[PDB]
């Protein structure tokens, strides 16, 4: 027991290293193409890209395009197309049914930010989603090119 | 039942619990060398990294801060060395953290700290025109004053 | 008696912290892969997202404690492919035959475990081509040292 007591003491050591440089690690890794919020991240690749090619590197990333389900996260998102300077792509899309917004998950959305008078499927043509430099978003077709931006 | 059995118990758990933090450690440093890998450098407890492009000294310093770090702020010439490294990759001269927006002549971070370390290149700082009072690290690693407005390289420690 | 169990307590909180380290470790490592490296096996793969000649890109992956991307399997060959043809850019792998004419070696002097040559390479053209790029097809050519290729480094 005596052991033990003592490897454990040896272990905390280690943890509370770890946990300091890992701190400290998120920070540098954030700058400048990522925005933390809540246990959310999301990161851009700070290039344009037409919404399946967007859709499927995030995909194979392990993660999926940026879905702002709160006006937090919106916000957070907003800060990365501000400093690129360029609109980009969100996950949802009504191509199933028109008129009907969905996540990649097929649930119907928990929050949006459109533009007045968007969605309006103009051209009879626009099943995905582009959130502007103002935060707000807009129907737009998705064979067009935004800036892509993942959630992890 | 068994106190022997029970002490057994507890130590198959800590030889678990004791490979993951191995396993971690082992994960974390190859992670960091990844992440540093090119934009970034690594001196003492301090890092370097910069943003890949330039900004007026305003927008650098909230780019720096809202990331929850600062400006490039060398304290001694193994600092400097390291954050030269940086402004030589990207052959682009960088905006310290450094001013004398307060008291002209008397540079200060941004805490109001007087400089405890200063690698100014000759006859800098000059306040040419009157009116420099950001720093700016060249590849060469000396410092020159310069006006605030003027685009550098970002470079943010954490 | 009540040692063994405060101590058991203990673990258990060390055990918890432990873990959401781990998963938020996984987290930021995804976060970090994207869009610039590939993780195969226990190698990881990241472009720099600039072309260099190849000393200028050996030094940069050696002082960043890597080596230049040394593909030794279909497997990882094809990992590598993946930010080549991300970037739309040939890179430079970390082997030449500098040493000896027609022998490509890794850095450490060993013998390649592991080739993809597109046809008709290597053929050492214009007499000089001691360096090796890999294609966006995923398929390698050897090329002259002094050209510019894109930096991918392995850690
Ligand atoms: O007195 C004029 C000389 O020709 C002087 O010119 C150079 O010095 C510059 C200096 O580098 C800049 C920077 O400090 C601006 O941030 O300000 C100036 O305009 C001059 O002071 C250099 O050639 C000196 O050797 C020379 O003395
Ligand atoms: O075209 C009629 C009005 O001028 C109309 O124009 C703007 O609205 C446009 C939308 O922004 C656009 C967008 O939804 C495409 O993805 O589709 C259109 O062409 C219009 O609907 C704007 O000025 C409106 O205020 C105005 O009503
Ligand atoms: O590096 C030079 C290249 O190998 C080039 O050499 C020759 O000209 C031919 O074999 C080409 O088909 C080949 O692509
Ligand atoms: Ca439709
Ligand atoms: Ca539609
Ligand atoms: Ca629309
Ligand atoms: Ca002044
Ligand atoms: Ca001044
Ligand atoms: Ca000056
Ligand atoms: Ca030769
Ligand atoms: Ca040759
Ligand atoms: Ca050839």
């Amino acid at each position: 027991v005596a052991s033990l007591r003592q490897q454990v003491e040896a272990l905390q050591g280690q943890v509370q290293h770890l946990q300091a440089a890992f701190s400290q690690y998120k920070k540098v890794e954030l700058f400048p193409n990522g925005q933390s919020v809540g246990e959310k991240i999301f990161k851009t690749a700070g290039f344009v890209k037409p919404f399946t090619e967007a859709q499927l590197l995030c995909t194979q990333a392990g993660g999926q395009l940026a879905s702002p389900r709160s006006a937090a996260e919106n916000a957070a998102l907003q800060q990365l197309v501000v400093a690129k300077n360029e609109a980009a792509f969100l996950s949802m899309t009504d191509s199933k049914t028109e008129g009907k917004f969905t996540y990649p998950t097929g649930e119907s959305l928990v929050y949006s930010n459109w533009a007045p008078g968007e969605p309006n499927d103009d051209g009879g043509s626009e099943d995905c989603v582009e959130i502007f430099t103002n935060g707000k978003w807009n129907d737009r077709a998705c064979g067009e090119k935004r800036l892509v931006v993942c959630e992890f």
